[PDB]
């Protein structure tokens, strides 16, 4: 039931908030990992939950201060919530997310880059939000850099998905 899921969410968010207050990043990971799983299972309910949104805003605001395993799990949560969901883009804009995603795309970790590309490619709305902050040229340059930096990897198909959405956006803006 939805009531059970809501209770499941409250438990996971309580653990994450406790881990953050204690500066225990291992416990942050242990908390975000089942939240990413729950988000895959019930993305409608997780994305709408106000405690999840408050938690995501705090994690996004401090994104680069977290170690890489936490950063991956933050993006893993957002990737599950943005899948087939352009309406999650407005919350991400309000949370200041897109400059953080832009720096993540230039991170040397392929797993982080793949998750960032999964979010970016999730909808035309996501590409529009990214371009509103970084420009057509900024995104084009990212994709060209990533194609050369990460061959024969999950990134290639995600880079192409972004490039196809970008072409649609470019035509509309003309």
């Amino acid at each position: 039931s939805a009531a059970a899921v809501e209770a499941q969410i409250a438990a996971l968010v309580a653990a994450a908030n406790a881990a953050l207050a204690a500066d225990d990043q291992a416990a942050v990971r242990a908390a975000l990992a089942p939240l990413a799983e729950l988000a895959k299972e019930h993305p409608e309910l997780v994305a709408a939950n106000p405690e999840v949104q408050a938690l995501l805003k705090a994690l996004i605001a401090k994104f680069e201060e977290f170690d890489l395993e936490v950063q991956r799990l933050v993006l893993a949560v957002v990737a599950e919530l943005t899948k087939d969901n352009p309406e999650a883009v407005a919350f991400l804009k309000a949370a200041g997310f897109w400059p953080h995603l832009a720096a993540a795309l230039r991170h040397p970790d392929l797993e982080l880059v793949r998750l960032a590309l999964a979010i970016l490619s999730s909808s035309l709305a996501a590409v529009e939000a990214f371009v509103a902050a970084l420009g057509l040229e900024g995104l084009e340059a990212d994709l060209a850099y990533l194609r050369a930096a990460f061959p024969d990897s999950p990134a290639a198909e995600l880079i192409a998905k972004v490039e196809a959405l970008l072409a649609e956006l470019r035509a509309a803006l003309e």
